[PDB]
């Protein structure tokens, strides 16, 4: 009794270029599975046509991982001259009690390091400034450095919001509803790495391991160019 996101043509291309991971890193549905009507409590189309991801547990995820239509995994040069762009229209609902951070978009390297996470956070303190209920960009400072540079992008709203990630020439930019909120952040620390996009709900440090994080996407696409 779940409608598949594949029933909406606006998702055909991204699903053809994705695989779904749930609840950890193992793939539960490949592109062909997704295109053939895959749907479950953790991944389904709502009545008003959002692709909704839902998951409970610490560091558990319901997440799409960028793929090539060939079936190759996406593995583009993180710092190369070819622009890689991810665009999404995301409605972040008020999260259930005990949900503290939910990652909704990533640039991830082809090993174990997220280059960028865009996440909702209940709270965050950056250089002495605490912000409540915001959308955050987190860029890891290196593969061998567990620390990250964090940037507030937006006050959380339930309204559908346009996010754009543009990666090119060792820099990364983020726009929110068309306004630049992170302007050519350096990611040269991933020279020599390959990268891919992810999108969905990835539940970070919940205080209630039973609560469900929940994220809705009205549009989603990832492209490259030159
Ligand atoms: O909480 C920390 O100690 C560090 O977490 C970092 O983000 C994590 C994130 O919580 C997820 O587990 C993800 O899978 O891996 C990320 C990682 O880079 O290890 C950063 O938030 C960092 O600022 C924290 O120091």
């Amino acid at each position: 009794f779940y409608t598949a996101p594949s029933t909406e043509s606006k998702f055909t291309e991204v699903l053809s270029k994705a695989k779904l991971q749930y609840p950890t890193s193992t793939t539960v549905a490949f592109a062909d599975d997704l295109l053939d009507g895959y749907a479950a409590s953790y991944f389904y189309l709502t009545s008003d046509l959002y692709m909704q991801f839902q998951v409970a547990g610490s560091s558990q995820r319901s997440e799409l991982r960028e793929m090539e239509t060939s079936g190759d995994e996406a593995a583009w040069d993180c710092t190369g001259s070819t622009a890689h762009v991810a665009s999404a229209q995301i409605a972040i609902p008020v999260q259930e009690d005990g949900i503290e951070e939910v990652t909704i978009l990533q640039v991830h390297d082809s090993d174990v390091t997220p280059v960028l996470r865009i996440s909702w956070v209940s709270s965050i303190t950056i250089d002495g400034v605490t912000s409540e209920d915001v959308v955050l960009a987190t860029i890891r400072n290196g593969i061998d450095d567990s620390t990250a540079t964090k940037t507030v992008l937006q006050a959380h709203t339930t309204s559908r919001t346009e996010f754009n990630i543009n990666v090119q020439n060792s820099k990364l930019s983020i726009t929110v509803d068309g306004t630049t909120e992170l302007d050519e952040a350096d990611i040269s620390q991933f020279d020599g790495s390959t990268c891919y996009f992810k999108a969905g709900a990835f539940n970070n440090n919940p205080t209630d391991t039973s609560a469900n994080a929940r994220i809705k996407m009205y549009e989603l696409e990832w492209v490259d160019h030159h």
